[PDB]
């Protein structure tokens, strides 16, 4: 089950948080204005950790490591030099990062370093402007806690929106219409994007709100609770912006949740954006307008990658060692060779490794070759290595 022993108790942490973003001269993660809240962990570690040990970062009920990108991931964690200390690994379910100790722990003694991460709230717990969330967090086996702010902003105004989260494929959108409750008629609401595309009207919800308390201020609302409308009128148009014509809605609110795709081979700055087009309670037309912008972050985007090959007596080559190297040479995963003389490593952050192929004695490959150990250099990006042996 395990590569080692849990080393919490051998690992004795500093931990501070820092507000970063736009609320920071506010004492607040301003969630709309590039807010989010760095955890900053200074370390170190015991003589008698050893490769394949770990410790843990339990985030709590409250937040999770990465921000407005999906999937959520932590980072390897590396020395002054970059040599990779311990690798890290983050489990959804149970909201807990682990950091596997590397053989550096058995290569240096002193071990010590500091490493920081930027999380963001869960929006369905942390759900309200102004919220004093008690953010309580497990370093290495001990709690703390600190009050956090949250604000995102939330006006009660004729239209706003938000991206609630971003995934390689898709965002998902929150648009909340006439707040202020004004009698309204001739509604319409046109979504459109800098990075993003509708190729659907299945790609656009559409919900009547009973009372304002479903207007969550996280702009994540609680749908399974919400009065969903069975006939929405949704045109995409040919530019790939959407139009939901909400019609006569009188003093109604509206929720759109929208899911519109992402444009391949775009990056920079993505904006979605919800315009509000109606006639007002003095029977005027007026027109309304919200915008949001996102960073197409690639590496938070991109899913894991992996790569394998095949060695053999230039007969398959069964049971090799085959180390996964981080390019500093520390090791990050061993394996062998099966009975095919097939190996492979997954779930690889994108990046650059080595692959060391441990020569049987009296053997050399068919790159370079060294002390009996031929190494590959291999670049991963969300291909094959192979080893054929000849005797000396």
């Amino acid at each position: 089950a395990q590569s080692g022993r849990n080393v919490n108790h051998l690992v004795f942490a500093n931990t501070s948080y820092e507000i970063l973003g736009g609320g920071k001269k506010y004492n607040q993660v301003f969630m709309t204005m590039d807010g989010k809240l760095k955890i900053k962990i200074d370390y170190t570690v015991d003589d008698s950790v050893v490769e394949g040990d770990y410790f843990t970062v339990d985030f709590g009920k409250y937040i999770h490591p990465g921000t407005s990108r999906k999937p959520y991931r932590v980072n390897n964690i590396h020395d002054a030099n970059g040599r990779t200390i311990a690798i890290g690994s983050y489990d959804s379910a149970t909201n807990t990062a682990k950091y596997t100790f590397t053989n550096y722990v058995d290569i240096y003694n002193n071990v010590r370093g500091s490493f920081s991460l930027l999380s963001w709230p869960f929006k369905e717990l942390v759900t309200t402007d102004k919220q004093s969330v008690p953010v309580g967090i497990t370093v290495a086996g001990e709690d703390y806690t600190q009050n956090v702010i949250f604000n995102y902003g939330n006006r009660t105004v004729p239209v706003i929106s938000d991206i609630n989260y971003l995934t390689k494929d898709f965002a998902e959108f929150t648009t909340y219409i006439n707040q202020n409750r004004a009698f309204n008629t001739g509604s319409k609401v046109r979504l459109s994007g800098q990075g993003f595309k509708f190729t659907s009207p299945d790609e656009i919800e559409v919900y009547k709100v009973l009372n304002n308390s479903q207007f969550r201020d996280s702009f994540s609302p609680d749908y399974a609770n919400l009065t969903q409308v069975r006939n929405p009128k949704i045109i995409i148009n040919s530019d790939g912006s959407a139009t939901v014509d909400l019609g006569d809605i009188g003093t109604l609110g509206y929720i759109i949740r929208s899911k519109p795709n992402t444009l391949p081979d775009f990056s920079g700055i993505g904006v979605l954006k919800s315009e509000y087009t109606f006639t007002n309670n003095k029977n005027q037309r007026d027109t309304r307008a919200h915008a949001s912008s996102i960073q197409f972050v690639r590496a938070e985007l991109a899913g894991f990658g992996g790569f394998g090959g095949y060695v053999w007596f230039d007969a398959a080559a069964a049971g090799i060692t085959v180390n996964l190297l981080d390019p500093t040479g520390i090791r990050l995963a061993t394996t062998t060779t099966d009975i095919t003389g097939h190996y492979n490593f997954d779930n690889l952050t994108n990046g650059n490794y080595l692959v060391e192929f441990v020569m049987p004695e009296g053997y050399i490959p068919t790159v370079v070759f060294e002390n009996g150990r031929y190494i590959a250099h291999v670049t991963i990006k969300d291909m094959t290595i192979d080893a054929g042996l000849v005797s000396d």
